[PDB]
């Protein structure tokens, strides 16, 4: 019955969705003019990624106030506007919640940093170097190199998973929790109905800071005990009893660490934590598991093994808490360029990919732009802005030699999170309608070919099989609440499964590949007769056998 079991989520990207006022900057007037075009679609809820002051280190996630937007976004007054046109079109708000960590140049850092007696010093986690002058431990950063950087000013090292311009939040500090709980009533007072929490896994540090265990391929190390803290749970639960139980809201932890039994932890309603997380396991299936090249250590797709992730997701929260279901936002590729066919058969395989997921049990999740089929783009190295990218280079290629220039172009080519940051392609003429002056990084060039006016012209657009989506998700019930079953699950091209719920089934039958491919139905399912509610080709209705084409997706409904 909750409104966040039955929405479609629409993720905006803000400095890359609309720029209203010409600096090649997506803004959030931007955002007002462009919600007809999300409400239209169908999704009834927008996540906004972050536009609070930052310097934009991580383009956002590096925030320096908390009360304040970014000026290349606009004012608060243009925030309030947003969220009043939200509200007057029936949808939902939800803000990018970023509170393992803030910028350098937040107030509290930049006073932090002065001196052991400041009264932010324990906002932030400050150690003393070992005897020999190194860092307190071997933790690595996310975006490279080490976890610590040093100050000459007092003689510490302060922590920062991500980059050194986002040092992490000292949780143990109470002071920090109540900065924390009073900027999410600050917002949700002013009508922001829920929050995406960025990198929550990692909010509570294990405090004694151990060494990682180690034989011997690196130097700084990414491990278990950057999530899942002790006290994580402790926190979302003081978070919930504090501010999320005040409010009538939705929450959505990137659950960095996660795997199901924590999922359960996050989000079973009677821990009173939050509603839902983010996994990354169906998004890590393509990593070599532990390579000192991290994500770059690229696997070829493998649909068994994403159907076997996705399926112990969807079996481990199937009568307990509730699962997201996504393939692309900003930190992924576009899904068809990553694992399908972006060229002849792009069409199918966009409409492929969406079907199984919004098949699924869960909250759907649509980034901008995956509504249209966008892709990876052919752009030089140089061009990437991401600083992922540009730190991973000088570790992997240049310093420590694990990758070759030639392997790590094609790594980037494929994963790079600028392939989901280049401008939304809403028309073909200049710059693909995101802005009348210079866009922050080039719009892909395959924009001419790909874009919303081409896809609202076409009855056979992508952007018409994800509103007929997200239509069938409001008028079948059984979308939103049925349990799930794997079907002939040892297929290596043929992704099928089964909802049933108050004695209706939905057969959801999909070949993610370019090869023909065959369902048979099991045995229990050969005497249903089904109406087809969607395919991404001309169809009929027996859909006990059915000889499938290339990326050729079925759903169909038992009568
Ligand atoms: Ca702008």
């Amino acid at each position: 019955s909750e409104w966040w079991k039955e929405a479609v989520v629409y993720q905006i990207y803000p400095r890359s969705f609309y720029d209203a006022n010409g600096d090649g900057f997506g803004d959030l007037q931007g955002v007002i003019q462009k919600l007809d075009y999300i409400k239209n679609l169908g999704a009834d809820v927008i996540w906004l990624s972050p536009v609070f002051d930052s310097p934009q280190d991580d383009n956002g996630y590096d925030i320096s106030d908390y009360k304040n937007m970014y000026e290349k976004f606009g004012t608060n007054e243009d925030m309030f506007q947003l969220i009043d046109e939200v509200h007057k079109r029936g949808m939902k708000i939800v803000m990018d919640l970023v509170v393992n960590h803030t910028s350098d140049e937040h107030a509290w850092f930049a006073e932090s940093r002065k001196s052991k007696d400041n009264p932010y010093r324990d906002y932030y986690l400050w150690k003393d170097p070992k005897p020999d002058g190194s860092e307190p431990n071997n933790w690595g950063s996310i975006f490279s190199g080490s976890a610590w950087t040093y100050d000459e000013g007092t003689g510490q090292y302060y922590l920062h998973y991500f980059s050194k311009k986002q040092p992490d939040l000292n949780w143990e500090n109470e002071a920090v929790r109540r900065e924390v709980y009073d900027v999410m009533r600050f917002w949700m007072d002013r009508g922001v109905d829920g929050w995406r929490m960025d990198a929550i896994g990692s909010i509570s540090k294990y405090t004694d800071f151990p060494d990682y265990e180690t034989d011997h391929s690196r130097s700084y190390i990414v491990g278990r005990y950057h999530s899942n803290g002790p006290r994580l749970h402790e926190f979302i639960q003081e978070m919930n009893r504090e501010v999320l139980s005040h409010y009538d809201c939705m929450t959505v932890g990137e659950a960095n660490g996660s795997d199901i039994e924590e999922a359960k932890k996050y989000t079973d309603a009677s821990r009173q934590e939050l509603n839902m997380i983010f996994t990354f396991e169906h998004m890590d299936i393509d990593k070599e598991q532990n390579s000192p090249n991290g994500k770059w250590q690229i696997k070829p797709f493998d649909l068994i093994a994403l159907k076997k992730t996705m399926t112990r997701w969807q079996t481990g929260l199937m009568n307990v808490g509730w699962n997201t279901l996504y393939f692309e936002n900003h930190d992924q590729p576009r899904v068809i360029s990553r694992w399908g066919n972006d060229r002849k058969l792009r069409k199918e395989c966009a409409k492929a990919f969406a079907t199984v997921l919004h098949g699924m049990k869960g909250t759907p999740f649509i980034y901008q732009g995956e509504e249209i089929g966008m892709v990876n783009s052919d752009m030089p190295l140089e061009m990437y802005d991401d600083l992922e990218i540009k730190n991973a280079y000088r570790e992997l290629v240049v310093e420590n030699k694990t990758m070759s220039e030639k392997e790590f172009v094609k790594a980037v080519m494929i994963k790079g999170r600028d392939h989901a940051r280049t401008p939304m392609q809403w028309d073909a003429g200049k710059h693909a309608g995101f802005t009348a002056g210079d866009p922050w990084i080039p719009v892909n060039s395959r924009y001419q070919d790909i874009n919303v006016k081409e896809s609202l012209e076409d009855q056979d657009s992508i952007f018409f099989y994800y509103q007929k989506l997200i239509q069938l998700r409001k008028q079948y019930k059984i979308m939103i609440y049925g349990d799930y079953q794997l079907l002939q699950e040892n297929d290596p091209q043929v992704f099928s499964y089964l909802r049933e719920y108050r004695g209706e089934k939905l057969l959801v039958v999909v070949n993610l590949s370019e090869e023909k491919a065959l369902f048979e139905a099991p045995p229990e399912l050969i005497h249903e007769r089904w109406k087809v509610l969607i395919s991404n080709y001309p169809e009929r209705a027996d859909l006990k056998s059915i000889s499938l084409k290339p990326y050729e997706a079925v759903m169909g409904i038992s009568i």
